[PDB]
């Protein structure tokens, strides 16, 4: 050093790192980018826990991104904007244990709420490094720490022979659990608060955020949450020990591999043929389902999530918690025939009955009359705009908003302050057909505060309402609390109860109060349905 | 020595006595006899024709009610005394009346035949809100009101065995109707255009006759309130017909025909002590002794005869109360009452839910409750009491119509539909119950249309209105008044649009679909949870 910028060099517990100074709209912020925080989980360590970084010498060049975690591409539309902005930005690679920091610039003086991001993307997918969540607006704009890290996905984060040494599965989580040991041992370093650290994810980053509040060893590693549109219970964010084991040895036997032997083997593999097996191991025709997520291990899930929302002690827990206008919607075109981005996907009963078996494949023909009963339009049961609704409300509910609801019920009775919303605004960007409505992951780029760059076409209100949503998450990381301690003009976020089921809707209006979370029919997913597979 | 009150029917003369109605003269024919006393002997078996007679019988007074278990549950209110019987009890019941304008119709006059209900247990065609003379005279209606056998009487059966064979009290419905067909020309009623109505298990028999083919010839259209042959009330297998007929023997002291023999020998009242113990389950709007199907009467269930039926021919009238639920509750659900609000707790709605449905397992108890649970308000009582009427009301009655409305429309017939709203200002039941089943048949019959009873002035405009309706309907087979314009008109029901009528104080609001997604549930999809338990 010594003819270089003063703000950009901190030292860690492993080493020296060199930042880089960042524009945002309103002034530069500090960011290190590619932190390893573990060793690289390749050759032996396929499937295996992360070991931490063992320290380095010299000044670490943390500048760019790094290496995003071999995953599944998705080539559905080639050159369509809507589904390229989930696609990896950086090189597939298993040597992608790394993260990132953003603070301001200067670093504050004193300690900062640090907010920890982590990644959607089913847990196949996803990389911390995407445009929608740079962490410069949030740290420029709020004066926030924000964190973000990469975590196996797939085989390599979620592969598991439960009981095994090799592959005891749930590795990927443990890798998020390791960025946040590294985050309460170094964030001082970057002016952060340890003390005061706030996970928030979005789909399978809001099961993971939950699974970390159900899993005692990450409960010391943050004091607030929140889970945007996921959630550790419901029908896809676990597998059964036994499950998780079918599927693994199927996927073994796929690619040419006592579970030694087998791992061996599964090791000797190129990720890649991983990958191009990756989708024959489920044991249905399905949507909103993957192969490999976290299991049921006894191990970091002591039991299932929904035993254990039920019986847990929530007393010090504050939770924002919360789903788009239309959950449902961005899968129907992966996997129910009838349904594109290209038209208005009117479909007709047929299509829909169809459509319902693959929405919830785990139900017996019983089970699926009762959901095909339930959401019927019987003045209009035949008509095809409803179906086409109908079917995205019947994918929405059973994967999201329903377990949303039965989390932010068990939760808030179970002694923890719950705030709930409804993201309802349909960005005026958005490349998906109108019928799509909101789909979930586009309330991410509002939080994160793209709106304030003006280069990105976002209207005038657009960009005074993610000031307004990047308040409210920075106000719940400070305080538990998302509103705004003197404004009280705008009108009040009550916390969400068991008696008043009180939740917010977040659009380009003020602040409106609703009451129950489609209360009648989580009723039907939540208390009926499990009954109806007693039979 | 009026020859206005003299007529001589088939059986032999009649002398019939001038009733007033508030706007004139009525001729009234009073207990006519229409079948040999069902008595001794013929106790349990079909009616046969009333022998001719000499002279002039004297029919200016309703004969007697037919045997049957009186209500006892809130002696001497009125609420409960109105159905009670105003004459006699007797086995000696197979009596009729007619009403006719008075003097006698110049031309041949469409005829309303009525049919009381009363759960098949109970019921008089001499009860006070069935009186005709306000159709007659003000609509120039031919009324005509039949007794028939009820309770054991009339529909306790054995299955096959020649001297109880089952629905008896159905045949002498349709032996009354024969009587119609034979007699009205008389009276100046055309046999060429006969209406029946009836209400709960009235229309329940109003819709069997539809149902039975030796009936369809008896009449060219119907009115079915707040009843239908088809869901969980109205009939019986055999072999439950069979099980609940042999226990009210052992239960009395008693091979088929000795079996019988020995009922035969018993008091009437004997035979009534113990109509209420045969019920398989503890329940309320299910009753001992109704319809059976007996492969004769009704050659399959009527929900088999509706589903295949052709109903090309046919216009029907069928409709609901706004709360068809909420009488019963009182008569066995905990926490109900008329003298208090009864505002229930959680609890006593989920064991109200077993009385109320009791057929249903405990799975089908459950999706019940979560179906008519409300979610915001899980546990207020104003609620579940709600929920308890509805429940209640929607099984027994709404959907079961709902379906039939549904089948008849789908295979050709014309169908009219309403929903009825308007709780009378004389009503003696509490507020809770809302508009209980059978408190719009006081205002179809015209009851305020006489200045002497209290209703309010609005009351007797909306009466008229409904006997115009009712007439109508009689007249052309159209509830719609030709004489009359833009508004609204009453659309027929179809599948499709599924469109009803309010009839209430305001004029005809048209709406679409009758308890639509709750009746998906108990039309279609409760069937399926219970068939596989
Ligand atoms: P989420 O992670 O969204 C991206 C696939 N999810 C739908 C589970
Ligand atoms: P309805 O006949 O009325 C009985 C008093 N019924 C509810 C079956």
């Amino acid at each position: 050093e010594g003819r270089e910028d003063p703000q950009l060099l901190v030292r860690v517990r492993g080493g020296q790192l060199r930042g880089i100074r960042l524009k945002a709209p309103g002034g530069p912020v500090s960011a290190f980018l590619g932190i390893p925080f573990a060793e690289p989980p390749v050759g032996s360590r396929r499937f295996m826990p992360p070991e931490p970084k063992r320290p380095w010498s010299g000044v670490l060049d943390a500048t760019t991104f790094q290496n995003v975690c071999y995953q599944y591409v998705d080539t559905l539309y080639p050159g369509f904007e809507g589904t390229e902005m989930w696609n990896p930005n950086r090189e597939l690679s298993e040597d992608c244990l790394y993260l990132n920091v953003w603070t301001p610039y200067p670093r504050p003086a004193s300690p900062t709420p640090v907010l920890i991001w982590i990644y959607g993307g089913g847990f196949y997918s996803g990389a911390a490094s995407l445009d929608v969540y740079d962490g410069r607006f949030l740290a420029q704009v709020e004066g926030a720490v924000l964190v973000s890290m990469n975590y196996r996905v797939g085989t390599f984060g979620f592969l598991a022979l439960p009981g095994s040494r090799e592959a005891p599965g749930n590795v990927g989580l443990l890798d998020q659990r390791l960025a946040l040991q590294w985050v309460q041992e170094n964030i001082a370093a970057f002016g952060g608060d340890p003390m005061s650290v706030t996970l928030f994810g979005e789909s399978a980053g809001a099961a993971s955020v939950g699974m970390h509040i159900l899993s005692l060893p990450s409960r010391s590693l943050f004091h607030r949450a929140v889970l945007q549109s996921g959630t550790p219970n419901g029908p896809w964010a676990t597998v059964s020990a036994g499950e998780a084991r079918r599927r693994a040895t199927l996927l073994a036997r796929l690619v040419g591999c006592n579970d030694t032997e087998l791992i061996a083997c599964l090791r000797t593999r190129p990720a890649q043929d991983l990958v191009d097996h990756e989708w024959h191991v489920l044991p249905q025709e399905s949507i909103f389902r993957f192969s490999f997520v976290p299991v049921v291990d006894g191990d970091f899930l002591s039991d299932t999530p929904e035993a254990l929302i039920n019986t847990g002690d929530f007393q010090d827990l504050q939770v924002l918690v919360g789903v788009v206008k239309d959950e449902g919607s961005y899968f129907l075109v992966y996997g129910v025939p009838g349904f594109s981005k290209d038209n208005e996907s009117l479909i007709s009963r047929a299509q829909f009955l169809a459509g319902v078996r693959i929405g919830v494949p785990q139900a017996s023909d019983l089970a699926a009359e009762a959901v095909v009963l339930h959401y019927t339009d019987w003045l209009h049961p035949e008509d095809p705009t409803h179906l086409r609704d109908a079917m995205s409300a019947v994918v929405g509910d059973h994967n999201v908003v329903c377990p949303v609801a039965q989390l932010a019920g068990r939760l808030a009775a179970q002694g923890a302050r719950v705030y709930a919303y409804i993201f309802e605004h349909r960005a005026s960007t958005l490349t998906w057909p109108l019928w799509m409505g909101v789909p979930h992951g586009y309330e991410i780029e509002f939080i994160f505060g793209l709106p304030l760059d003006p280069s990105l076409n976002y209207t005038t209100e657009e960009r005074i309402f993610a000031q307004r949503l990047m308040k409210y998450w920075t106000n719940f990381a400070r305080t538990g609390d998302p509103n705004d301690p003197r404004d009280s003009k705008s009108p009040q976020w009550p916390p969400y109860t068991t008696a008043a089921q009180q939740y917010v809707s977040l659009n380009l209006k003020p602040l409106e109060v609703r009451r129950g979370l489609r209360a009648q029919t989580c009723a039907f997913w939540n208390r009926f349905l499990p009954k109806l597979l007693s039979a």
